[PDB]
Order: structure tokens, then sequence, then C-alpha cells
């Protein structure tokens, strides 16, 4: 038993046991929570790697820029948890941009073809799998979907951050589409994690310049927060969507709840 | 056992059984967290009702204006829960504003010695307290004071928006302050619950013009609220300050957790 | 002479004399700036409309979505001012969304292709404009483009708020970009003005299921705006819209100025 | 010409040529706006300083924290310009807070009376000079004070950051009980320019701490803001204040008008 007991949950995003949506499936599996992961197209590989998840939950297969999988999708679901059952919560840990538009490239310079293509599978595909699951979701169900703070402009993070910016907009949208089934919609807005990709950028792979701009960056970070903040620990915000997840914010939607330590509310 | 299981959380500002901070007291409880009560100053009266509580909670006097009663706070505390034995939270629910400020009375009328005695009690005391109590605080700790979206100008509320506004400064700054001890400082925004005073002010104890801006201003939290909007129940308010108080979100500091139905978020 | 003396402005977005695009012009006009307009696709009519310009301005062919238009731009803009003389503003009047995205449609079915269409036109235009500009723009030259308040989720604008959305934070990311020339980037957001199918949007064409939705919205706005709010009359827009061209606010950039009588400040 | 030839303007808080009023007050003293002056406790001193001043202007032994001098705030100024001749500017930049609630003294080091002490010129202040001026004044014309972002929480600055988040909350409330005035109550928040207050709060009366955090807090803005900033001149900052008296920037209030570099709208 647990926070999230009996509750079944779905958990997209985990590519490795890196990923914030591995740890989100940790820790929601510890609580209690039955999940359907589901993976995008390295699905032997990924498979491997959701076997460290202290249970097992079946994998269905989704890529959310294709529209068969989209209205497969609450089918596959259903069989995967049960007839009659349905789900209490849906987590959308996906978040793409082509190099082009992320990073040491220009901000000019990003075409349209790839900024698009960011602004589907990150901003709108929030959209389109709420759109896909919410039917099957019991009244009082959650779906939180991964933000990175894009109030002020910063270096780097570019078009994602517009593509970001333009997720939490969608989350309002969504939240009261959400609202006629009594689920809620909430985004939470985490600080720098090191998974794969930032592990390769610190270590120069961009670079001097970008891989600087960027560890200075994730320095601050802990200047600012009061309580300060664990790049190399994706713990806290694990718990923090779990939490989101239960019966006790049954009233937060169209919101975004922050697990950055609080670095967000701080100037220095 | 429960959400707040062992927990030792202090709760002010019960005065009847329709404040909030006696829905957070009952909920705490029964969530298994050990209660130590404060009252202003109908000691023997508020009394009764803290004896509504599931269980029993050290009732201890507690003005905040008075230097004497903040200096022993403390004090009586840690003999109210034992040799030790420390805090895991604070829950900072009082707010004041003499009728002059707040309501039919006009914004530019309010004198200073009024604006400064709702600004001394309602913005300033947090701090206070947070100064009084942080140091018997276990690092992990949280302390939670209620707010009321003061981002935008609304009728009435006038000088309480005004001191609430101050309010929400105040906890960013206590936030790095609680930091160094391991304490999350964060607020809560709940829409309108109808405690004593707003049952009031609807049947026109105001009068009319003023028990109907306040009733359609109720309203209309309802029309925005995606998931609704129920005034007639604190619970929703009491869960949300149990959450924050729990593990769940290790990582919110200096922040606000908006628990309106989300009405904040959809301007129609 | 006037407000804007001299200076060498251009400004997109006209399509009839209704457009804000027109009047940003005429006051421009009359301030003393020296215009070089230009126009999407319907050349020869357009063209008609803007011979109502205090001022001949040459007319000059732009699709946003062509780089054939945008590369050619800096180009043709060289020929129609000078050799020599370079441009002290960019005004981006631009804005589109296929009646799926916006409109009565249900959110969730605005297909990509469509929002994305409004997401190229309304929201990156803006950045691909800034950089054919850009170079031949004189430090303390100023690029201000159109808003309308995406804070807060509405009916019916639905994924054009979304493509407004991601269209403020590119105006942050232009700024740091703009930076580096000595050029200022904002952002006017304006409350509803009526311009000829808009009027097909209330008491036209499209109000009459959530069509009422845009009469209490251009209903409410003037509720909550404190000098009003007069939809029938873009002039306010405009004077704004000259007042960021002009040496007066030498120091905000990245920045949106609010030109919507403060109805977005009040609740009320 | 000028933005405002022609404009009757009262300017309060002139302490010294390097303090913001000084500045607004030769600018607007240049651009045909007469002005009458409001000087605070060595007026004999203020007066000299003054004369190096473009052209004259009377000075009132004013303090609003007095009340038959808040009394007398209108029949004396009346007296200043002509008989029964109106108002059309209100450029607060009245503002102070007592050292304990600065930085040097810590955060809870501090009481209330201080504090309480410091809204009064701080935050409390915009909520006073409002409705002495008020129907001594014309349509259009404005009421403006200056704001320091209190958003991030500035560590040093504290509780004058604190009265700077009320401050604002206040200015809205006059955005309201004013727009009926069809006046403008609106604030434009400018960066830590060096001043009497800053130029001492470094080189000598405060040893350290809130220096280092001070000039800690300098080196950023600059190296944070797009089109720059620097602290040894206001007149950006000056003549942004203006428009904002002028009719170029006509469809705001209860805002904020940011002339601080583009500095808080920058991550990195
Ligand atoms: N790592 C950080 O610093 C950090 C911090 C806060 C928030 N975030 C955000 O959280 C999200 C996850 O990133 P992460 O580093 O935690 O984990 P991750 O990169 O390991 O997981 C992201 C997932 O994107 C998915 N994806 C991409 N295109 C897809 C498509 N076409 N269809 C279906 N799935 C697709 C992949 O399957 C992948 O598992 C992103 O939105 C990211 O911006 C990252
Ligand atoms: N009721 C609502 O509509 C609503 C909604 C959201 C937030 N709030 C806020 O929550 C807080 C509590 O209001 P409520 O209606 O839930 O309950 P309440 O009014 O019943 O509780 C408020 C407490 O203020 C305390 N108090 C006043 N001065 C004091 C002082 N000098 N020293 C010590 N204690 C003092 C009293 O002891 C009283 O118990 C306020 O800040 C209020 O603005 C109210
Ligand atoms: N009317 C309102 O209620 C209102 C209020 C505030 C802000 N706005 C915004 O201001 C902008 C202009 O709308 P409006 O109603 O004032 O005027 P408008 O609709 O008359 O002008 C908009 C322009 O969009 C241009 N356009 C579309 N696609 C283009 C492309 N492919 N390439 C180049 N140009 C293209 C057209 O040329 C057209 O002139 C929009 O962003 C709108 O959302 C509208
Ligand atoms: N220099 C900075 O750090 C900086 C920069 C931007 C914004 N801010 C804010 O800008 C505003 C302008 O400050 P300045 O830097 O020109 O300062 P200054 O102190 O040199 O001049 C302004 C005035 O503060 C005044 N003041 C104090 N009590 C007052 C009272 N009771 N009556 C009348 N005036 C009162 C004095 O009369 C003094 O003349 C302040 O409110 C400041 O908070 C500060
Ligand atoms: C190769 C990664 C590109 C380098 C990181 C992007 C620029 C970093 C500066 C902004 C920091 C923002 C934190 C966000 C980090 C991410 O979104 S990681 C990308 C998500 N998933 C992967 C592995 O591609
Ligand atoms: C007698 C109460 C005064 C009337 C209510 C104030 C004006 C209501 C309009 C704004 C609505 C804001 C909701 C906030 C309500 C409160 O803070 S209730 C006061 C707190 N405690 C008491 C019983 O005094």
């Amino acid at each position: 038993t647990g926070l999230l007991d009996g509750k079944r949950i779905l958990v997209s995003g985990i590519i490795t046991d890196s990923s914030i949506a591995f740890h989100i499936a940790r820790v929601a599996q510890e609580q209690g929570a039955q999940l359907v992961l589901t993976g995008f197209d390295r699905l032997r590989l990924i498979q491997r790697i959701t076997d460290r998840l202290p249970a097992k939950a079946p994998l269905l297969e989704l890529d959310v820029q294709n529209e068969e999988h989209l209205a497969s999708l609450a089918g596959r679901v259903t069989e995967a948890i049960g007839a009659g059952n349905k789900l209490d919560g849906v987590v959308h840990s996906i978040g793409f941009m082509p190099q082009t538009g992320m990073g040491i490239n220009p901000f000019f310079d990003a075409p349209y073809a790839d900024v698009s293509k960011g602004i589907h599978i990150s901003a709108y595909s929030y959209a389109s799998m709420a759109k896909a699951l919410l039917p099957i979701m019991n009244p009082g169900g959650s779906i939180v979907g991964m933000d990175f703070d894009p109030s002020r402009a910063m270096p780097a993070y570019n078009w994602m951050t517009v593509a970001k910016s333009a997720l939490e907009s969608v989350n309002r949208f969504v939240a009261r589409e959400a609202g006629k089934y009594g689920v809620r919609s909430n985004l939470v807005a985490a600080g720098p994690i090191r998974t794969l990709a930032m592990s390769a950028i610190v270590g120069g792979a961009l670079g001097e310049e970008a891989g600087a701009q960027i560890q200075l960056l994730e320095e601050g970070w802990d200047q600012r927060a009061p309580i300060g903040w664990n790049m190399k620990d994706a713990t806290p915000v694990a718990k923090t969507v779990c939490a989101l997840l239960s019966d006790w914010l049954p009233a937060t939607t169209g919101d975004i709840i922050y697990a950055d330590g609080g670095a967000h509310t701080q100037l220095l």
C-alpha cells in the first residue's frame, strides 16, 4: 500500500533508467500504483530497462506523432488493465527538439521543420494524449506533464523554451477539457537533472563555450535554491509527480507546481 | 498512521470549527500528525471548540503581536511536545484587517493605524512566527501560511489584498531563512470558503451592494473553476495543506500552491 | 515633425483600413515617420487601401512563410528607402489561425497541420522577420509585434492563444538577439478591437452558439477596465505602438506593454 | 516641441542631482512641462540643489507621513500654479525604509515599527497623494511612482522589496479609484542606479555584507540585460517615465512600465 495505492497510472517517456519518467515509475510503483508503460521505438531495448522497475508493467508502443498510435491508445490500455477498470492518471514525460533549435546552433537559424517537430512532440502531444486517454479516466484522475520554467529567456534552451512555453498554455486548455471528466491537468517545473543528454553537454561534447554556459547555469541554480538543488538526483521530482497523482491536491488544475528547490523565486 | 504519521505539527488560527485552521487540524490529526494548537485570546472558548478535533492537542496562548508571546513560543512548545523532540511543521492560518480597510468602507479612507494592524498580524507575523519556531524545527520540516491571490485588484478586499501581497513577498524571504534549517516555506491560495465572516456579508449584513458584489464574485469563482469550486467545504484546502506538510513536495520553497479549483488560470 | 520624426519605420499586416496595422501606419505617418509597407498577397487590392494613409509608403510583397520573400526582404527595403539609410523600426502585425484552431471547434480536434500553420505565421515569423531585417536596423531601433494576453485560458481563442503564448517567449529570445544591434524587442497586449469579420465573430457571422462568448468577453473587458475599453477604436493601440517606436522607452526589451485599459490587472 | 510642452506636473521626491527625481524633473522641465516640486527635511537643502535645474518651480515642504501636510496637498499646489488652473502629473518618487529591515541588518533581526514606518513612504504612500491631488487633476493625467522588481526575493533589499510588492498592489486599486477620473496611476519599475542611498551603502556606512551583496547584484543586472544597463546615470529610466505622463502610452492602468534594460526578462 502507499501514496499511490490501487491507482492505475500510465507513464510514458522512459528511454533509460536516467529518465525522470523511470524515477516517476519506480516511486509510483513503490507507492502502490499499477503502471502501464509506453515506449517510443526502441521497444526491445527500453523493455530491458523497464525490467529494473520494482514491478512488471506492460509495455505498449506509442509514437505520439502517429494518429494510428494515438487512436489505438485507449484501446490497448484497456486490454493492458482489464475490462471495467479505468485509468487514474497519465504522465506525459515526453520532450523533443533537434539540435538545430537547442544548444550551440543559433536561435535565428533553426528552421520551422525542426521547431515544429519539437512543438508537435513536446507541446501538442500533451493534448492528443489527454485526448486519446481522457475517456478511460476515472473522475478524480490526474494528468501531469513535465515543464522547465520558460518565464525568462535563457541561452541554449532557445526553441525548446518556446515549445515549453506553448506547453504551459496547452496545459490550461486541456485543464478545462479534463474538467468535464473530473480529471486534473498540471505541469511540474523541475530544475536541471543529469540524464544522458545533460552529462553529454557538461563534459564538453558540445564543447568549451556551451559546456560552460550550462555548467554555470546548473551551478547558479544551486546558488539561488534555498534548500539547494541536487542535479544528480531525480527523487525529489518523482516524489512531486506522485503527490500530484494523489488525493492530496484535489483542487489544483491548469496549474504548475514547481520542484526546483524554489530557485525560481529567488533572484540571488 | 497516514499522510502525517508521527510528525508534530503546529496549527494556529482556530477560532471556531469553521476556521480553515480547524479543518487543517482535523485532517492533520486523522493523518497521524501530533498537534500543538495555539489560540489568540478566547482561550476558554476556543478551547471548547478544539475539543471537536478527533484528538486532544495542547492549547497554548499566542497573540502574534506580542513579543512576550513570541519569545515564550519555542519554549512552551518544547514543554508541549517534550524534551528532545522537535517540530516538523508550522501552519500560520492568521489573517486580520479592521472593517475600515476591508469591505464597504472605501480604499482611500482606511487610515494607516488600521492598515498597519492588518499588515502586522497578516503579513509580518508569518516572519516573527517563523523566527520564534524555526530553531526547534527538524530539517525537512514545513511552514505553510494562507493566501488569497492578490495578483489582480478586486473590490472590497482592498487593503487586506495589499497585506496578502506583502505576505507572499515575505514568504520568499523566510524561505531562504528556513533553507538554512532544512525547512520549506510555502503559501496556499484558496478560493472563498464560507467561515462565520463570509456567511455574514453574504446575507446582507454588509447590505445589498456589498452582499451582491461578493455573491457574484463567489459565483464567478465557480464559473471559471474547471473542477468547480465548493465554497461550503474546506476539505479540499485542508488536504492541500497536509500534502505540503508531507514528504511529497520536498523541493517547493518560497512558493505558492493554488487550491482554488484552478479558477485563477482561466479567464472565463 | 512629431513623435516619429525622421524615423523610417516598417509596418506589415495591413489588409484593410480596419487593421490595427493600418492605424499604426496612419498615426506613425502623422507623427513624421517614413513608412515602408509590406502586404501579403492581395497586392493590387490592399494597395488601394494603403492609399488612404496620409502619405505614400512603398508597398513591397511579403509572405512570411516564404524564405524567398524573407531573403529578398532586407534587399528590397534598402531600395525602398535608399542606399546608406537604415531602418529605425519593424512592426509585426501578423497573426493567423485557420478556423479549426480558433473558431468554436472543439480544441482537441484542431489538427497539427493547421495549428502549425498558425504557429509559423503568428509566433515564428516574428523571429524570421527580426532575422531578415535586423541587419539593416540602426541601433536604438525598435521591433514591436502584437499580443493578446495568453496568461489565462479563455474560450474560443484556443490554439491561437497557444500560438500567442509561444510568441511572447520568442519575443524574449529575439530581444537578446536584437540587443547586439542596439534594437529593442517588445510586444503590445491589446484588448479586442473590431475588425470587419470580427464583427462577424460577435454580431455578424460567428455569434450563435458559443458566439455570445465574444460578447461577455467584449463586454466584460469594459467592466474590469478602469479607464474603460472602446473596442470600436484602435487609436489607443496605435498610439502605444508609436511610443514604443520612439526614444521615450529606451530601456524596455523582451517586454510586453499592455494597452487594454488595464482590464488585465483587475479581477472585477 | 516636447512630449510634455504645456502639461502641468507635480514631481514629488528630489534629494540629489544624483537621485531619480532631479532627473525626471530637468527632463520634464525641458519637455515644456511646468512643475511644482516637493521636498523633505532640509528644503533649504533641496532648494539650492534645485537651482542646478533647467528653470523655475517652487518647493512645497511636504512629508506624506504628516496629515496636516497631506491635508493641504491640493490647495498649496493650486496656489502654486494658477487661479483655478489644473494639474496633469503626479510623478511620485517618494520611498524610504530604515536600516534594520535593510540588508545589513538581517531579515529576522528587525521588528514591525521600522517596516511599518518605511511602508508609509514606500508602500502605503501612493495610496495617499492619490486622494489629495485627485479632484485637482484633469482627465488624461497620471499618478506614477518608482518600483524595483519585487518579484524575486532580492536579499539585502529585504523589507524594501516587500514594501515593493506592496507599493504595487496599492497602485492597482488607485488604478480604479482614479480611472473614473480618467486619470492614470501607473508604475515604472527600474534598476539600482547609483544614488546617495546606494553610493553610500558601499563606500563606507555599512562596511560589507549588504555591500558585496549589492555590488553582487549590480554586476548582475548589467551582465543580464540585452540592451545593457548603466548605473552611473538614470536618463533612459527618467525618460521612460515621461512618455508615461504624455499622451503616448494611453491604454494602461495599475501597470508596470519597465526600463531596467530587459534584465527582468533574461535568465542568463
Ligand atoms: N533533464 C533535465 O534537465 C530536465 C529537467 C526538467 C524537465 N525536463 C523535461 O522533462 C522531459 C523528459 O526529459 P528527461 O531528461 O527527464 O528524460 P528523457 O529524455 O530520458 O525522456 C524523454 C522521452 O521523449 C520521448 N519521445 C520523443 N519523441 C517521441 C515521440 N515522437 N513519441 C513518443 N515519445 C517520444 C522519448 O521516448 C523519451 O523517452 C522533457 O520535456 C524535458 O525538457 C528535463
Ligand atoms: N474564508 C475565506 O474566504 C478565505 C479563503 C482563503 C484564504 N483565507 C485566509 O485564511 C486566513 C484565515 O481565515 P479563515 O476564514 O479561514 O479563518 P478564521 O478567520 O476563522 O481564522 C483566523 C484567525 O486570525 C487570528 N488572529 C487575528 N489576530 C491575531 C493576533 N493578533 N494574534 C494571533 N492570532 C490572531 C484569530 O485567532 C483567528 O483564529 C486569513 O488569512 C484569510 O484571509 C480566507
Ligand atoms: N482584432 C482584435 O481583436 C485584436 C486585438 C489585439 C491583438 N490582435 C492581434 O494583432 C494581429 C493583427 O490582427 P488585426 O485584427 O488587428 O488585423 P488584420 O487581421 O486586419 O491583420 C493581420 C494580417 O495577417 C497577415 N498574414 C497572414 N498570413 C500571412 C503570411 N502568410 N505572410 C504575411 N502576412 C500574413 C495578413 O496579411 C493580415 O494583414 C493578430 O496577431 C491578432 O491576434 C487582434
Ligand atoms: N537606486 C536604487 O537602488 C534604485 C533604483 C531603482 C528603483 N529604486 C527605487 O527608486 C526610488 C527613487 O530613489 P532615489 O534613488 O531617487 O532616492 P533619494 O533618497 O536620493 O531620493 C528620493 C527621496 O527619498 C525620500 N523620502 C524618504 N522619506 C520620504 C518622505 N517621508 N517624504 C518624501 N520623500 C521621502 C527623500 O525625501 C529623498 O528626497 C526609490 O523608492 C527606490 O526604492 C531604487
Ligand atoms: C544533448 C543535449 C543538449 C544540451 C542541453 C540543451 C541545452 C542545455 C541548457 C538549458 C538547460 C535546460 C535543462 C533541460 C534539459 C533537457 O531538456 S535534456 C533533453 C531531453 N532528452 C534528451 C536525452 O534529449
Ligand atoms: C465580515 C467579513 C468582511 C466581508 C468579507 C470581506 C470582503 C469579501 C470580498 C473579498 C472576498 C475575499 C475572500 C476572503 C475572505 C476573508 O478573508 S474572511 C475574514 C477572516 N476572518 C474573519 C472571520 O474576520
